[PDB]
This record gives C-alpha cells, structure tokens and sequence, in this order.
C-alpha cells in the first residue's frame, strides 16, 4: 500500500501530523503545492521533524542525501529495509520505521467526489460492468458518501445499480452498522475482501473502479480541455497504483551486476529483463544488462539505460541477440556537464570492434531535431551475420521538463515507425535515455498510443493511465513526471489533429 503519501497537505500540516499522531521513526511523503516534480519526505526523529527534498526533473527521483529511485514506493521500500542508509547533512542516520497514513480519498480510482446519483447511474449503465463501483458525495446528507455498485450479467433487467449510504460520523466511516473505518479507503478495502450481501442474496462485489479514463480518440481535444482546467489529479491517481508494481529485481541486485547499473537502485524487473545468452565462459555472470522487454498488452520495445564504458559490449550483444534494427536515443551524450550515455557507436565512416561484435558507421544524416546514423553490426569471424541498425538520436529534448510543442517528437516517431515497419522480421526497437525510465517511458507510451490510432483510425478507444500502468509493470517508473504525462496527452492530441487535416 501507499498510504504514506498525502497529496493535499502543507509542510506545517505534515509537522503537526507527525508530532500529534506519529512517533520517532514516523514518516510521510507529500508534493510541493507550487513546484511540480518537487516532493518532500517528512520524518520524525528525536521529537522533531526533518524535511528531506526529493526532486524529479524527468529522469528519476533524487533524494537529498540519499539515492536515485525509479518510484517513491521503491524509495520507501529501500529505506524501510535498509537502516543506517538514509542520512542528514551533518551525517546522522534518519530512520523510516512507521508510515503515517493519509485518509484523503482523492487519488483513489473509485472516488468521484461531487457527483449526482443520476449521473453515477448513467456512468455505471453506459461504461460499467458487473462489479463496477464508485464512491461519491451524497448531496442529500452533507458530509456523508454513497457507494454505487453495478451487479448483473440488451438492457433487459439482468443487471442493476445499488446505492449504499456511507455515514461519516466523528471522522470515521460506516455502512449503517458493524465496523467504523479510519478512511473511505479502509472501508472500500474491507468490503472488497468481505462483500456486502443483500437480504435476498445478491453479493455486491467490488471488482473494479468505474472506468473514466478510457476515451474515444476523436474526443481527445475535449478531454484535454477538461484536464487543462486536472492533469495533476489524474497523474497522482496513477502514481497511487505504483505500490502494486514492487516486483523483484534480484538479478540486478547481485554483486557481480552492481557496476553494470548506472544508478544502483534503478533496476530491471526479473520477470521482463533482457537475458543475454552466449556469454564469455570466463565471465562468471555474463547474462545481465539493465534493460527490459516492453510488450504492449506486434511492435515490441527494449527499454534500457544509457551505456556505461563497461556495458557497451553487452549493449551490442543485446542488439545482435534480439535482432533489433532500430535504436532510439533520447539524450545528448552530456547534459548539464554530466555524462548521460557513453558514445557506443563509431565516428562516421569508422569501424570499431566492441568485444565479439563489429560496428561500422556507414553514414550520418542530420535533421533539425535528430541525427540518424546508419550502422552495420556483425559478429567478428562471421561475415554473413551483418545487419543494418538505424540509430535515431533525438538531440533537442530540453535539459529539464518537456518540449513546448510535440511536433518534433511526433515527426521523429513517425520516421522511426516507418523504418521499423520497412524491415522484415526486425526485433524490438531499443529505446534509451540516461536511467531508461522517464524520457524512454514517454517516447514508448506515445509510440504505443499512436500505433493504436494508426491501425484503427481517429475512432478507437485509448486509455492513457491504463497504458502507462501496463508499461510500468514491465519496467520500474516508466514515465516519471506530471509534465511528461501532460506531454503524452498533448502529443496524441497533435497527432489526431494532423490526421484530421490530412
Ligand atoms: C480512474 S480509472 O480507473 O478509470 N483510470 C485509471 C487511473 C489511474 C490508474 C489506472 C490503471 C488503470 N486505470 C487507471
């Protein structure tokens, strides 16, 4: 669970909560209400509260005096299982022992707040299915709530909508009897596990929240208009779901693999990692690269980090093994004086050996937003293994935030798409930035969404947060920021508009 994140709390509200309701080792995280990408970890130690800044400019969560993380849940899991690791400026250990839980329901997928009983019945009738539910404000009884649930199997009376009144009495919630809950989430979780049974026997199964994010692609402009009045609230609802994605990353945690990771705690899930075969028998662990397969759930991707000097050979082994023919690089080699990805390709017209692999740079072509490099990759000693690999190097992404206009990214992805589609039996498209989660996740999700619209036209269903959750189950923290989340919507809107004009 992620109850330690409080989306609508001030610094002083956080201090008072930890002092009145917490103990030493108590903690919570919260966003800054005016600087998105800024978060604070507030921690109680020696009867006083310390506030620790976490910044995310788009690549990773950077904890002051700690490490870089793919998600706030991974950050919290790391320190709740590693004492002595989190430290202040003056060096003392700060311990995260006791999450201080938030009662606020506004980031729950099932919470609709102000909503009429007739509006909720229409939404549940049109969009809902057996077990679809929502919680809304009563309107008749102020301060109380209603849980509306659809149960059932043409509109022939085989299904129905039931309303269950939820009383709020002295900051606890109940359905008219039995247990009184600290929050609506606790109530919903209880009646999700232990469903209410009606007198005549109907089980009110809370199977899934009502789906409000699935839109018809033609109506993207109207959804964007609505979110622009929010994008922040829909993004935070998505982020609340990240506690469901704490999958194991054991291989990346092995001593033999530690120096193959750019950031020690940003690791590939075991269940989707790229496994390298045919390694040097002399190298004890030769099967590991910080990379995952992203299979939308025909075109697949590999999301990976920027090469380290000691992983360039493994990068080319992956490319060769997976039969990838297109690489997308979304960083300059150096940004803000820091190395983001080593040069892993030869100079134009040059030939270099990278371990058992040989690469020729045949030709480079510069466009305004990117450079294309036509590379020839083969195994040393085996001439007939040569294949062309087209590297698309996006060069104009800003150092922080996102492009102001998506036209450049969309023209780049169209060209990448056409190259991939032109090559018979090409493997997954490799996409990498620096950590391989923020820009990489953004480019991949845009590509996935646009691909739907390319095959099905302007009239098909898309669901941005559900697509992002699905990509996040295959590599940690894919899509890092609210700014990238907004950019994904803007890119898809711009794509639909250029398709209508044509
Ligand atoms: C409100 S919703 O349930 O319609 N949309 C939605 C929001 C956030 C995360 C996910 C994952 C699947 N759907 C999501």
């Amino acid at each position: 669970s992620r109850r330690w994140f409080h989306p609508n709390i001030t610094g002083v509200e956080a201090e008072n909560l930890l002092l009145t309701r917490g103990v030493d080792g108590s903690f919570l995280a919260r966003p800054s209400k005016s600087n998105p990408g800024d978060f604070t970890l507030s921690v109680r130690r020696n009867g006083a509260v310390t506030h620790i800044k976490i910044q995310n400019t788009g690549d990773y969560y950077d904890l002051y005096g700690g490490e870089k993380f793919a998600t706030l849940a991974e950050l919290v899991q790391y320190y709740m299982e590693h004492h002595g690791q989190l430290k202040e400026k003056n060096g003392d250990v700060i311990e995260l022992k006791y999450p201080l839980n938030c009662a606020d329901p506004t980031s729950e997928r099932w919470f609709h707040g102000h909503l009429s009983g007739k509006e909720a019945e229409k939404l549940l009738t049109e969009k809902g299915k057996h077990g679809s539910f929502l919680v809304r404000e009563s309107q008749s009884h102020p301060g109380d709530f209603v849980l509306s649930v659809r149960t059932g199997d043409s509109n022939d009376g085989k299904s129905k909508v039931t309303h269950v009144m939820i009383r709020c009495q002295e900051l606890k919630y109940d359905v008219g009897g039995g247990e009184r809950f600290d929050s609506l989430t606790d109530l919903v979780e209880h009646y999700k596990k232990n469903p209410m049974v009606e007198t005549l026997g109907t089980v009110l199964q809370l199977k899934q929240p009502l789906n409000t994010t699935r839109i018809n692609a033609a109506e993207i402009e109207s959804r964007v208009r609505e979110l622009s009045k929010g994008f922040w609230e829909e993004f935070e609802t998505l982020q609340q779901q990240e506690c469901k994605l704490l999958y194991s990353r054991k291989e990346g945690q092995r001593q033999e693999n530690k120096n193959k990771n750019r950031y020690k705690n940003i690791l590939p899930f075991d269940h989707t990692r790229v496994v390298l075969h045919d390694g040097d028998p002399n190298e004890p662990v030769s099967d590991y690269i910080n990379a995952n397969i992203i299979m939308p759930e025909k075109k697949s991707y590999i999301a990976t980090q920027g090469c380290l000097q000691n992983t360039v050979n493994d990068f080319w082994r992956m490319v060769f093994q997976e039969n990838s023919r297109v690489i997308v690089m979304t960083t300059k080699e150096v940004e803000r004086g820091k190395s983001k990805c080593v040069k892993y390709w030869p100079d134009e017209y040059a030939l270099k050996e990278y371990g058992v692999m040989r690469v020729r740079n045949v030709k480079e072509s510069a466009a305004h937003d990117y450079t294309l490099r036509e590379l020839k990759l083969s195994k040393v000693g085996q001439g007939n293994t040569e294949r062309t690999v087209w590297q698309y190097h996006f060069r104009t992404w800003p150092d922080h935030g996102v492009p102001s206009d998506p036209g450049g990214v969309l023209d780049f992805l169209e060209e990448v798409h056409h190259k991939q589609e032109s090559i018979m039996d090409a493997g997954p498209v490799v996409v990498h930035c620096s950590a391989g989660i923020g820009r990489t996740g953004t480019f991949i999700v845009i590509d996935i969404l646009i691909d739907i619209i390319r095959e099905k036209g302007v009239d098909c269903d898309i669901d941005v947060p559900k697509t992002i959750q699905m990509v996040r189950s295959q590599r940690s923290g894919m899509v890092q920021t609210e700014a990238q989340y907004r950019f994904i919507y803007m890119a898809v809107q711009h794509y639909i508009e250029t398709l209508q004009r044509r």
